[PDB]
């Protein structure tokens, strides 16, 4: 049988606990490991990656499918020798709710003005401030995918009001969808900005200053909130600061930035109402994500359809 | 008609623009208002109250009804001269939604390791840490009535393992419940507790030493977590903070003292696991306070039964 090769840059005692019994019957080799590092890589057929070196294909030339580590391939698609064979991105329950528990987090922090209380307890100052609920916010979620949907779900559950917005309209019980040329329309009923695109060139730089100043001021707070958790080269991190500054923004969540790890001389790191997280919001189950490569590869060699293959033109 | 007595220590401006077309027909008499301070009150049947002044009930010795402006009564209760008539407290839907986003934002500060991550970030140190989905998580709810079950229907429904306790037995779909008897098989089961219980003699300093021992360190974190939004009364100070300082507590999340306003003298303001808030885990939307008052003095003039009222010997 094809052994499998496992490449992740993820926790490295995370990616070892879950080789204990992955991919039963076949060779796993795992270049973490120093020793395989001159391995030859040839004639085999399945590898699972995640920011991998720019080598690996060369190695691996003979590869069947590629599977991403994660639900995000920009990354692997810029890969030099990247096959001409399916690319499987990573999507699994275990996933998509850590992405939902992060979102949720972001939008309670934000409505429940948790830095204002952090700031009055930093001057152990007992004051109650006047406060909306849920229903008093429009979260806005732009990318009604996976996450998106998964997301805007449970937003409305638990008492938001949630519009979505993507290319084409997504029929979704609860939550108002609206369809590319209706972007002016979401932004502006729009309170917090949930951000869950895909990284395409079509999406780079589009969470920018002209952006913002669309968003609602006519919430709770009289200033929209921007939270993203897709990809860091979607937004213009200097227009985000800029914003903030002037206040158009009211504060953010990032957990994306356009180079990271982010700069320790970033003015991120100290803003009063910005929330830095170290690319988080989802992390990758490499347990589950071993049962998933294992059912593709099964439907593979059976000669059912690779589920979850993206379009390489389109980058997701 | 009888007018209504408003003596609320709310925001004064909630509850100032709330009087605007309440209770249509009626003289509506704040209290708050310097011009009521000599208004004697014989002959009016009801009031509103929050934290009233000790000789609210000499002035208003003729009232038929008594109307908490909070769910609960534990205050009210010990009111010199309260009047042997019902006491009705205020269950609401925004009530209730507002507990649940502050039960569920603590419970995702917690789970996603917020205080770590703020930690981090205070160093401008990017750095991923292994992370628990709420599955992982079991959290054990004290208190299965109004609050406690929509807490727990809604952690359920984020992915949280959830159990609840009370004195009788609860039938909640997706959450074993535990009676009285079952409490110690409960917090060994309890990695996050949330305490939702309100004040009597009988869950006066329950949130003790031996309670927090019995929590179990069988989860991701290895140590539980204390979450308390009933009432500061039920639990022991002193212990929370040797356990926090101990380890036995691995954080907590207080909206409520023993002694409010917190003094700025304690050490809970500055802990670096603990987050405090000034009571105001759910805030009473003044506008359907009123609209429940209402609609409650409807049902009493029109002889049919008030509805959540309180058992003064139980206290609740
Ligand atoms: N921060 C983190 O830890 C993580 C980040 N992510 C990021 O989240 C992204 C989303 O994942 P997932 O929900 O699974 O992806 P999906 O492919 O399921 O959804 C992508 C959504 O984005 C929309 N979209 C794409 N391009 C455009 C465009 N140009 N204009 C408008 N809408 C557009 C799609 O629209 P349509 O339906 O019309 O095609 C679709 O609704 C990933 O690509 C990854 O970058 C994922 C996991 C973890
Ligand atoms: N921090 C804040 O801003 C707020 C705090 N609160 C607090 O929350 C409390 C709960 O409100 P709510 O859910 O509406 O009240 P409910 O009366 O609906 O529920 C009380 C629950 O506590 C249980 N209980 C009471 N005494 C005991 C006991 N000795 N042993 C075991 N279980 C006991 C009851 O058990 P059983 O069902 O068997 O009777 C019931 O399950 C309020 O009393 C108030 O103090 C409320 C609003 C806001
Ligand atoms: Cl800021
Ligand atoms: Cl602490």
């Amino acid at each position: 049988k094809s052994p499998v090769i496992v490449d992740l840059k993820f926790i490295p005692e995370e990616v070892e606990a879950a080789l204990a019994g992955a991919f039963p019957g076949r060779e796993v080799i795992d270049l973490a490991d120093p020793a395989h590092q001159e391995r030859d890589l040839s004639g085999i057929d399945y590898a699972v990656v995640w920011k991998s070196a720019p080598d690996l294909f060369s190695r691996a030339p003979d590869l069947k499918v590629v599977f991403s580590g994660g639900a995000g391939v920009d990354h692997v698609l810029t890969l030099p020798g990247l096959p001409d064979v399916p690319l499987v991105r990573f999507v699994d329950r275990t996933l998509t709710t850590r992405m939902s528990e992060w979102v949720m987090m972001q939008c309670l922090l934000h409505l429940r003005q948790h830095r204002a209380y952090e700031a009055l307890a930093k001057k152990h100052e007992w004051r109650d401030l006047s406060q909306p609920e849920a229903a008093d916010v429009t979260v806005g979620i732009m990318g009604m995918g996976v996450l998106g949907q998964d997301a805007a779900r449970k937003l409305a559950a638990m008492g938001f009001k949630v519009i979505g917005w993507s290319r084409s309209k997504r029929v979704i019980e609860g939550v108002e969808t609206y369809d590319a040329a209706g972007l002016d329309a979401f932004l502006g009923r729009t309170d917090f900005l949930v951000g869950l695109l895909p990284l395409t060139p079509d999406t780079r730089g589009i969470f920018n200053a002209a952006l913002f100043a669309k968003l609602s001021r006519n919430g709770p707070f009289g200033a929209p909130v921007f939270i993203n958790a897709g990809r860091g080269g979607s937004q213009v991190e200097a227009d985000i600061l800029e914003c903030l500054d002037s206040g158009v923004l009211g504060g953010a969540s990032l957990d994306v930035f356009e180079r990271e790890p982010l700069s320790p001389e970033s003015r991120f790191w100290d803003m009063p109402n910005v929330y830095v997280t170290p690319h988080v919001a989802a992390s990758s189950d490499v347990r589950a994500l071993f049962v998933h490569v294992e059912h593709q590869i099964a439907r593979f060699e059976s000669g059912l359809p690779l589920e979850h293959v993206v379009d390489k033109v389109a980058g997701y």
